[PDB]
């Protein structure tokens, strides 16, 4: 009776993060609402008619937090730990990831060009920092690496011209180069391997990453969770402190942990005394994102020799519509029926880059044949396609300024908008980040913590590993 009623909207990792922290604390006065039947949001998994396990782009787990690792161990027994083997298909070669560090694997002419332009851009200095991502990577890597990889690959994944993107999200995503190391790589044909936070990752033996959140759902108190299409939140009244759902039910909260898209939130949230309130519709309109198409191809037999131990593959060239392919069957044999393997292809989509959905599956197959993934004789089963409206929250120029206009106003009225699209911060938009934003929001609501470091300070969380444990393990 004395504790605040905490309501969580969304059973993705962020929402489930909040629910797990509350459960760990033995907190009783909360409830979680989800409009889908399945927990896990963008990290959910599917099982098809033919025994193929699929998900939304071949998710792998790589945690920045001891807490989240403990939760993984608690929720799921039976993990595979893999060494990342990732490649770029470009100029007819398999270039080890990251592209920019491994230009010695390009054909001679392209390698020379890449090296020469890197030397050239090193020779050019500038009074002001780059104003955008394209200016940044062009100055940093030179015109060779920009033209061959950065420019075409980035438009291909983001579906937004990179000159419209900010430059501060890149810390753990875009690897730097060192001219001396590259020259030596070229003399020795020495691959530069191991860079990045996912150089090692873990993957559940059965059920994909989505089994994590299905297991978590099972471990939480059933009467505190609602999974039902009628419980899609469609209006928030911040004065009354109520949520109205599509089925017409109205419920109260003292605190709201919202994980719905930030633009959706702004559009459906009413109240008085919000500073800047009448700007909210224009703010919502300015939030840039790409949609994501996932295509699953089930294949009879076993992968060809070059893909035997591959994880994921990058495709900058226009001979394929997908920016990435994942050999999902290499993450776990239980992902496919006996005697098969599988590819998962991702194709980005936006107003800048429209997609013809009626030909999408066939176009991907043509892409696979032209990109060394499939052969004409391959026998395909379980062709599958799924489209996600909000796939990547683009780190567009001005993003922070926009978030700063409204987020503090929402928080002052006990509304915490968190998660991949809840907070719209790509650089802390993976599963561990999201889950932890949920955990940290709960700590902040309950006064157990002064700050929410993940959502507020991406530099700090991605530079250190958080040490603190999860009690239930
Ligand atoms: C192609 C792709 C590949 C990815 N790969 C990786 C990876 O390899 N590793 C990794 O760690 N992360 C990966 N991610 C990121 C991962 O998907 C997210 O970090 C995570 O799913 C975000 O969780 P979230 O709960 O903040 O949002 P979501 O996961 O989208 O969860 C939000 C939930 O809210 C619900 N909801 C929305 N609106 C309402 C409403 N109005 N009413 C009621 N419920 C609502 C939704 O149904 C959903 O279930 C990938 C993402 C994509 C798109
Ligand atoms: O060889 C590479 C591959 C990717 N990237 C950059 O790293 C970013 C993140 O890509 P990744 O596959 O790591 O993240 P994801 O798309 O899965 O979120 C991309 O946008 C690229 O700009 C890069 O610099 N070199």
């Amino acid at each position: 009776l004395l504790t605040p009623k905490i309501v969580i909207i969304g059973a993705g990792p962020t929402g489930l993060g909040a629910a797990v922290r509350l459960t760990e604390l033995g907190y009783k006065n909360w409830h979680l609402y989800e409009c889908n039947d399945t927990p896990g949001g963008l990290s959910r998994s599917f099982l098809d008619e033919n025994g193929f396990t699929w998900d939304l782009g071949g998710h792998v787990i790589f945690s920045h937090y001891q807490y989240f690792d403990d939760v993984m161990d608690w929720a799921v027994q039976g993990w595979n730990v893999l060494q990342r083997e990732s490649w770029v298909w470009v100029r007819g070669r398999w270039v080890p990831y990251p592209f920019q560090n491994n230009i010695h694997r390009l054909p001679e002419q392209d390698r020379k060009r890449c090296l020469d332009e890197l030397v050239r851009s090193h020779a050019r200095t500038y009074t002001e920092p780059p104003n955008n991502f394209e200016e940044s990577f062009t100055r940093q890597f030179g015109e060779g690496i920009a033209d061959i990889f950065m420019r075409p690959y980035n438009f291909k994944v983001w579906a937004v011209p990179p000159c419209l993107m900010s430059t501060e999200w890149v810390e753990e995503r875009v690897a730097p180069v060192d001219l001396e190391r590259i020259r030596r790589n070229i003399q020795e044909n020495r691959d530069d391997l191991g860079w990045g936070p996912n150089a090692t990752f873990r993957f559940p033996q059965r059920g994909g990453t989505g089994i994590i959140y299905q297991a978590i759902k099972e471990k939480l108190p059933s009467e505190k969770l609602t999974f039902n299409s009628g419980f899609q939140a469609i209006a928030i009244d911040a004065d009354a402190k109520t949520i109205t759902f599509s089925n017409g039910e109205v419920v109260s909260y003292d605190y709201l942990i919202s994980t719905v898209p930030f633009d959706n939130l702004l559009r459906m949230t009413k109240g008085t005394g919000f500073k800047g309130y009448d700007e909210w519709p224009a703010i919502a309109d300015k939030m840039v994102y790409s949609s994501t198409n996932v295509i699953g191809i089930g294949v009879k037999g076993t992968p060809p020799p070059h893909l035997k131990t591959a994880c994921w593959l990058y495709f900058p060239e226009d001979t394929s519509p997908f920016y990435r392919a994942t050999v999902f069957s290499n993450y776990s044999k239980y992902n496919v029926p006996e005697g098969h393997w599988s590819l998962m292809l991702e194709v980005s989509e936006s107003k800048y880059k429209p997609v013809n959905h009626s030909t999408l599956i066939e176009d991907c197959i043509v892409g696979c044949l032209a990109s060394n993934l499939l052969l004409p004789e391959d026998l395909l089963v379980s062709k599958w396609h799924y489209r996600i409206e909000k796939g990547y929250p683009t780190p567009f120029i001005g993003r922070n300024n926009l978030l700063e206009k409204a987020q503090p106003e929402l928080m002052s009225r006990c509304i915490y908008s968190r998660g991949r699209f809840g907070a719209w911060r790509y650089e802390v938009g993976n599963q561990d980040h999201s889950f932890m934003q949920g955990v940290e929001a709960i700590d902040h609501v309950l006064g157990l913590a002064t700050e929410e470091t993940t959502v507020a300070n991406p530099g700090r969380v991605n530079g250190t590993r958080a040490t603190t444990h999860f009690g239930l393990l």
